[PDB]
């Protein structure tokens, strides 16, 4: 299959995914709905249950109404069973309606439907070519209160029925009892409570081990993707080994959620994105997309820059999940707004790098403020609305056209108002002109671009008041008028002659794994796959076509390689960058080191024998370690990803900036469990 299949488990970038609040879209069982105190079949009381499930997304996704909007993903809330619990909050009745208070991973919300049902959604979503991405929560369970186990389920936490423990009386520290998180710090945000939530502590071997068993279950299901629910509360490490847990067996697109604020650029974000094993919803592009179209507190100078910035600080940039609303912020549009505003921000993310993603009901012009206002029921499947029509028209390329899925981004005209970019990959060109300004046009002249020679005609129709385009030779664009408001989309697309990477999916996993390769110019016949200087072909090479190449990862020494092609005929294709062989299969081990004192702004540093650990490489070295929650300075601590069942040897490090003092001594040394956690603690030598 190409790249575009919908078998294609590791690349979402030429898909549009469609994010599904499953109470609220469509109840198609009305037998499973809740009874009684938890149940507003009017939708009125928006903190119960309203009825959506599986069934009435079956019938969505059969009725046409998802495949007349060229949506061809789904995400939807996470699918296992949710405490019953009907909880009073400030006199308000409240559910596990949005699906993030779980009791048992092994399960299903009844709410939702069946494995069954669950069965035949995926088969139904696949029948039509719509890829199912489940929201997966392991950072907590539910609302708790360890002085009072009657409130509530207790977070009670259950084993495919087989009860494990409670907030209360967790003696095995199933949990954490850090009091609640005020986000002050990174570490504050990881080890203690989110709201009310019980809190998981993956150290504990018992969560480890089931909580990866449970997501093996899900794969086994056959869901096609993860949204990792605050990644920024879990720790890395762990993630980490979550992810190898899931690339070594049955690898899937996965994408966590990092919150960011408005005007906010986090580098642990980056990091995070660039080495946990998954990519991140983009909050950076969300964040200034509405600030420039929305509120107006910013101008095409800083969407620029966000895009260039962006491209930069993230090695995947085209892994990044872009939006420009969700579940937790007030909808875009609002009330009293020009319509305009939406259709154009929809317009440019569906036409940008990343992987688009549009919250439920945005094609609808719904409006609402935070939660759970922003969570009504979807009040018409209308495919008139011009908001519709929009995604209709651009969902489609990123299909078609694979510089819209895997081009770089170029700025070609620009003022306060305007922007023209251009996307390319290969022989491919996308061009798109916005102009947010809604009551002046723009003179355009000087614009060049990558296009050929010819006219072209405007991809929306003039739907957003958009234009025909005359380009002469040399890519120069004749003069020509941007409406007001106006929105305008310009594409070729053609056979690339050389072999082109535009993809590589899983980035992290150990020998033996089979990657997915795509882009074009492959060739029919099979040719060369280079990790690092090391040459793959013939056999572990599994499938090689045009669009895509399967491949058996080399037994090379864990690191860090490069990927890059050659045809057949020996030619060589652009580098991949980043690409993360581990050193085995992956357990996750605490550190803990005593009494390393230091100075304000210097922190300590773990490093070791294996690639995991860095090899040695300060620059490298995993860090800087927490001392403030589970552990206090002058002892440090942090959980890690290593090779399971390896000996392995390791120091510690303080540093500052990248200065670095070296613990004295001799080398620690441990052998890594071969399943499940364990805590390894040494005390600092001098
Ligand atoms: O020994 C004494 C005592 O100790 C112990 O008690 C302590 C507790 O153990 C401890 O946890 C602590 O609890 C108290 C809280 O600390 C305190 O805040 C207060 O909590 C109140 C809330 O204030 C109040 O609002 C309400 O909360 C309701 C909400 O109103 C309601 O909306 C609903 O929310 C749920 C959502 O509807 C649902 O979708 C889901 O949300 C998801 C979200 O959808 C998802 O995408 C994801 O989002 C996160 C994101 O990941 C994260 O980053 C963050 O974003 C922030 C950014 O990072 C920041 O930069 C900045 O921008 O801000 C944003 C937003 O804050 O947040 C996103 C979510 O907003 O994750 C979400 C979670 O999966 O779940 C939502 C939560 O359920 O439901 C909640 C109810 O849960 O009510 C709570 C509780 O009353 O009060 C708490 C109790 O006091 O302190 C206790 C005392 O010290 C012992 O237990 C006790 O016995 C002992 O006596
Ligand atoms: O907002 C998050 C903060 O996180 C980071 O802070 C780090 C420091 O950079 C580290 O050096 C370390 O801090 C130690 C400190 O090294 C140690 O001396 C001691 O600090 C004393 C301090 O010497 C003294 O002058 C006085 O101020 O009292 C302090 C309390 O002991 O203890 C510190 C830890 O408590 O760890 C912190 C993280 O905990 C980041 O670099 C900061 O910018 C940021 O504030
Ligand atoms: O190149 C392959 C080598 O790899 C391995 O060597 C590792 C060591 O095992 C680590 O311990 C570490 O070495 C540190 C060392 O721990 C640290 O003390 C510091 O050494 C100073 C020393 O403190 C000082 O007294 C004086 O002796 O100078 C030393 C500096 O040279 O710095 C070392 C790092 O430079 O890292 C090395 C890899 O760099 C393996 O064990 C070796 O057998 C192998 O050759
Ligand atoms: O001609 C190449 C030139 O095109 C663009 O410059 C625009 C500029 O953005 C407008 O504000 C206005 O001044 O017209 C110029 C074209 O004449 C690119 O921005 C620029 O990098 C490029 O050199
Ligand atoms: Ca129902
Ligand atoms: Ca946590």
């Amino acid at each position: 299959a190409p790249d575009t299949s919908v078998s294609n488990k590791q690349n979402f970038s030429t898909d549009v995914i469609y994010q599904i609040f499953t109470d609220r879209f469509s109840d198609g069982n009305p037998a499973n709905n809740p009874t009684g105190a938890a149940f507003d079949g009017t939708c009125t009381n928006l903190r119960l249950y309203c009825g959506g499930d599986w069934q009435g997304i079956i019938n969505k996704i059969n009725d046409g109404y998802l495949t007349g909007m060229g949506v061809t993903a789904i995400w939807i809330s996470q699918p296992v069973e949710n405490i019953y619990s009907i909880i009073n909050y400030s006199g308000v009745n409240n559910t596990a309606y949005h699906g993030y208070w779980a009791r048992d991973f092994k399960k299903t919300n009844p709410a939702y439907g069946t494995i069954a049902d669950f069965q035949n959604l995926i088969a139904a979503a696949h029948a039509k070519n719509i890829k199912v991405i489940i929201d997966f929560a392991p950072n907590h369970t539910s609302p708790a209160s360890s002085d009072q186990p009657s409130f509530a389920e207790n977070g009670r936490l259950y084993d495919n029925g087989t009860l494990l423990g409670g907030y209360t009386n967790d003696t095995q520290n199933l949990f954490h009892h850090n009091g609640g998180t005020d986000f002050s710090t990174t570490e504050n945000g990881i080890y203690k409570n989110l709201y009310d939530l019980a809190d998981l502590n993956h150290n504990n071997s018992t969560v480890d081990v089931y909580l990866k068993d449970a997501i093996k279950m899900w794969l086994d299901l056959g869901i096609d993707g993860i949204r990792m629910n605050a990644v920024k509360h879990m720790p890395f490490g762990w993630q980490k080994s979550f992810m190898a847990a899931v690339n070594n067996y049955k690898p899937v697109f996965t994408f966590g959620q990092w919150f960011l604020g408005v005007n906010e650029v986090s580098p642990e974000n980056h990091k995070f994105a660039n080495e946990s094993g998954m990519s991140l919803l983009d909050f950076r592009f969300a964040q200034k997309v509405r600030q420039v179209f929305r509120d107006n507190t910013d101008n095409m100078y800083g969407l620029k820059a966000m895009l260039e910035g962006s491209a930069a600080d993230y090695a995947q940039v085209d892994d990044q999940v872009t939006f420009i609303d969700n579940h937790d912020m007030e909808r875009f549009h609002a009330s009293n707004a020009n319509r305009r505003k939406l259709e154009q921000a929809l317009a440019f993310t569906l036409t940008s790098r990343g992987v688009p993603a549009i919250y439920y009901g945005t094609e609808q012009y719904m409006s609402g403020g935070t939660d759970p206002d922003n969570r009504a029921r979807i009040p018409s499947f209308s495919t008139s609305t011009t908001a519709y029509q929009v995604i209709q028209k651009l969902a489609p390329l990123r299909k078609c056209n694979p510089a819209i899925a895997y081009g770089s981004t170029q700025e070609r005209w620009i003022n306060n108002d305007v922007l023209i970019y251009e996307r390319k990959f290969g022989s491919n060109v996308a061009v798109v002109a916005v102009n947010r300004n809604l009551n002046a046009p723009a003179s355009i002249s000087g614009l060049v671009t990558s296009l050929p020679q010819g006219s072209y005609n405007d991809v929306l129709g003039g739907l957003l008041n958009g234009n025909t385009l005359s380009v002469g030779s040399g890519g120069a664009a004749s003069n020509f008028t941007l409406a007001a408001g106006g929105t305008a989309v310009w594409q070729y697309t053609a056979a690339t002659a050389t072999p082109t990477i535009g993809h590589v999916g899983p980035m992290m996993a150990k020998p033996g794994v089979t990657i997915t390769i795509d882009g074009r110019g492959f060739g029919s016949s099979k040719g060369t796959v280079y990790f690092g200087t090391t040459a793959v072909s013939g056999a572990d090479i599994t499938s090689w076509e045009d669009t895509q190449i399967k491949v058996k990862i080399p037994a090379v020494a864990g690191g860090n390689y490069n990927i890059k092609v050659a045809n057949a005929a020996g030619t060589a294709s652009n580098v991949y960058d980043n690409f993360e062989v581990l050193s085995g299969d992956q357990v996750s081990v605490r550190f803990v080191v005593n009494n390393a004192t230091t100075a304000l702004g210097q922190n300590v540093y773990l490093t070791g024998s294996v690639s995991e650990l860095g090899n040695w490489d300060p620059a490298k070295a995993i860090g800087p370690m927490y001392n403030q929650v589970v552990y206090q300075y002058p002892n440090w601590y942090y959980d890690v990803s290593v090779p399971a069942g390896k000996t392995i040897e390791f120091k510690f490090l303080k540093k500052q900036g990248s200065t670095v003092t070296w613990e004295g001594g001799s080398n620690h040394t441990f052998t890594a469990p071969s399943s499940g956690t364990a805590t390894i603690n040494v005390n600092w030598q001098p």
